[PDB]
């Protein structure tokens, strides 16, 4: 192997690949019973906006409000799975 | 005072607490040079969207692309603040 201290070392830094792997998963929030979908990953990156047609025609505002509904929902589920994938992956 | 371990205590508790306060500081990222701008905060919660209105006439394509753009640079600037507050505050 390689002493204890090497040791450490490694497990720090495998440590820190799975959080870093865990975080390139993708989580799809919404708002609306689904009105608007926004998919993000880990490090809450946004991959893609699905905004259904009928919200285009009227008040911006209400679409502003089921945007912003929609990533604070897909901001909880990304929080959600880095905690539940991490206890996951440390089955102990 | 109350010795070390409780000085040390105190330090983490203290540091916290400052990341906390400084993640309740608001960014506001934009794409289309301000045809979309969104405001969050270090969480990442997001507070506000502001799009333009000749948004709300075409391709809801255009638009998804746009609000997912204006999100990621809210998301890096807010990164940015976290880190130049935090080395500002601990002047030093």
């Amino acid at each position: 192997l390689g002493g204890l201290m090497k040791q450490a070392q490694q497990m720090q830094e495998k440590m820190q690949k799975m959080q870093e792997e865990i975080a390139q998963l993708e989580v799809t929030g919404e708002s609306g019973a689904g009105l608007v979908k926004i998919t993000i990953n880990g490090a809450h990156n946004c991959r893609r906006i699905d905004i259904d047609p009928s919200l285009m025609e009227d008040d911006k505002e209400m679409l502003e409000d089921l945007i912003a509904a929609a990533f604070n929902d897909a901001v909880r589920r990304a929080e959600e799975l880095q905690k539940e994938k991490m206890a996951s992956v440390t089955a102990g």
